[PDB]
RNA sequence: UUUUUU
RNA sequence: UUUUUU
RNA sequence: UUUUUU
RNA sequence: UUUUUU
């Protein structure tokens, strides 16, 4: 028999599994007023524990569905969200003013309606709601690597949307324990994140302010925890017109096993279809096995070769195993494309005097590449030290 | 007549018998706070010694399959465990409220009975349940090593789940008094352990942090007290296009008996299916015809190829009488791959100078994978040192 | 035999298993109840 | 993010 | 576990 | 008996 | 009579 198939037991589920979640969607007459004690209970720090799924989705179906939930409950956020175990039961409440007569009669909702008595929310407008959720957005690029690059890359996104003048933030959701509490409340909630992902794929025709800061974080967001998967198909598994070819570096015996596994570990993310850029960040099936543990000179020599050849990559850090392997990969690749770019330079010109014109250029190319490529590294060195200092700080 | 055939009777069995175990699933209608004080009573370190898969059946049913009851009856969980010998019988008690209601009138549940009245539960929610078992699901790679190394990779994914701050436990779980005491609960209850293999393998869509978890953490339990199936799978019985072809090293007379009773054992481990890389955590059939020591030879030599070739397998301790031939066959290997990938750059280089670069650097590859393989031997020296040392304060 | 692709053939099989399943913890309740019901007459003959 | 001129 | 830039 | 890493 | 190891 073929006795390596028992490497690929255990890997594949054989009878598939979901776990039924309650979600509680809130339908009154004064929706909008509903939505924005929501976001100001949001706001407030008043930890919506149970109840945080539910009043999400009370914000996401009254701003992309208008609050119709018969428009909602025949799309394909709702199919999606049916086949990953959600459940929507709408209670419903004719005559409802405030968020505080919507909550149920559980003893445990006791703490959040003695902290929703003394809440006081402002009288708002329809625009505080796509406000809030293109703000939950600017997080969704450096989402899944931590509540530091998250704030900082949202800070930016914040000074570059306010540059263009089509927003303006409050100041005091840029507090930084505010983008602390509006981190949190992105990262334990799946159903925002997916409705983010999906409106900002798929709204798109007659666009407001909000909906492209959306649609704009959205297309950010594409591998944002799958940088492998990035370098590997754009460097190592060359795409030519005669097919796939592997690089120089990785045709030898011992990387092409790794090669072998990432090539089947990667044709199981496709399974996922439009949503398998957003893999790591939805947190989806096959990525445990797309990890750089499984393949560290293989994720090493494609950060070497992707380095040698966009120069912004230096400043990616990486585990202290995998630093001088990828070292010693990007000083390869760039002899070795010097070497291919001396002989295109001799293939394509017609003349000496052209000759020497291209090979000025493509010199002074590289050593503008090269000076780029240090000057990143060092960027680095010091934003480390400043991190240690902080360290050390406390 | 095959007097050959002598050698292998009394291996396979002829007649297979299952003993019947009586397992015991409550039924009230207060089912998380019973499950919640059964999650009390295992830690505080109460010994419920036969109600103990009963308990831990029922915390599983209520995360799981929502404390059904026909739909857990019906699952392959409960045709594996019929098949496995256990029987359930669901107790019922319409109006019980806490879990000192629940047990039966059996003379020895006295101090268990006497235990529970004395025992505060605390109040708490639905997602208590999910973070036990994920918390149980920790100790599962490196479980059959023994107490100490499932309670030092248990608090290293303690501090990874931490530091992707999608989970937090209390402090008095990571104390090692309450890990030795979770620890011994997983080690001694089978249907835990099989529980969370099968929905670690078998729930993968529509996550929550703790499924992520139990799914991580189960992808790592694979070939846990397995390694000689890996080595010899994937480097002593070579695999290419035109079959198995052996290791040069294990091509003589007195080794190919080993990897021919290596073979039929092997093939039938995979008799077990899609749990044959669970093995030796769930202590299946066959894994007593896996041990070293009846292939000695054989271990010793696939750990040196294997250690030759991933530079992380020099931190595995092994027998003394297995270590020197493994270290002569890693020698043997480091020269071996050498002469292939000096051969390999001869053949894939279509210049002096393109075969100057990878010359280069693939030695230079090798000076990188050698000081990383004396850094972790030398890991391996301090490491039991400090156990020698924690050995000699007691 | 009567399936057609190894989709068909996965559903049908999730299908068998779960209806064996059905009817096996059908048999099991019935002759749980057969047994209460012959003591149940055990005790009544006892007591008559 | 965009960046000139008419 | 993840790590850049836009 | 098991022993690494992710 | 049997004699190791796992």
């Amino acid at each position: 028999m073929d006795l390596h198939s028992l490497l690929e037991l255990g890997t594949k589920p054989t009878a598939p599994h979901v776990r039924n979640k309650k979600v509680i969607l809130f339908d009154t007459n004064h929706q909008v007023s509903i939505c924005n004690q929501i976001i100001d209970a949001i706001n407030s720090g008043i930890d919506l524990g149970d109840l945080l799924e539910g009043g999400l989705l009370t914000l996401c179906v009254e701003h992309y569905y208008n609050s119709d939930k018969d428009k909602f409950n025949t799309s394909p956020i709702a199919k999606y969200l049916r086949d990953a175990g959600y459940e929507f039961d709408v209670i419903k409440n004719a005559d409802a003013t405030r968020f505080l007569d919507v909550i149920p009669n559980e003893p445990h909702y006791s703490p959040l309606i003695l902290a929703l008595k003394t809440l006081e929310s402002t009288e708002s407008q329809r625009g505080r709601i796509g406000l809030f959720l293109s703000f939950c957005s600017l997080f969704l690029p450096k989402l899944v690597v931590g509540d530091r690059a998250s704030i900082e890359k949202a800070l930016r996104q914040v000074t570059v949307h306010q540059e263009q003048g089509i927003v303006t933030y409050p100041n005091h959701w840029l507090t930084t324990g505010h983008m602390k509490v509006i981190f949190g409340i992105l990262r334990s909630s799946f159903i925002l994140k997916f409705v983010l992902i999906y409106q900002g794929v798929n709204l798109v025709t007659g666009h407001d302010a909000y909906d492209s800061i959306i649609s704009n974080s959205v297309g950010q967001t594409r591998f944002s925890g799958l940088l492998i998967v990035k370098t590997v198909l754009e460097f190592i598994l060359q795409k030519t017109d005669s097919g796939v070819t592997l690089h120089p570096l990785v045709r030898t015996s011992k990387v092409k096993n790794e090669v072998a596994s990432f090539k089947q570990a990667l044709s199981n993310l496709a399974r996922h279809g439009e949503y398998a850029p957003f893999a790591r960040v939805l947190n989806l099936s096959g990525i445990n096995n797309l990890e750089h543990g499984l393949y560290p000179q293989l994720s090493a020599i494609a950060l070497g070769v992707a380095t040698a050849h966009g120069s912004t990559l230096a400043g990616v850090n990486v585990g202290e195993q995998y630093q001088q392997l990828r070292e010693a990969a990007y000083d390869a690749e760039v002899k070795l494309q010097r070497r291919h770019e001396h002989q295109e330079i001799q293939a394509i010109a017609e003349d000496d005097e052209e000759r020497k014109i291209l090979e000025q250029f493509h010199l002074q190319k590289t050593e503008i590449t090269h000076s780029q490529t240090l000057a990143v590294l060092s960027q680095k060195r010091e934003k480390l030290a400043r991190l240690a200092a902080e360290i050390e700080n406390n």
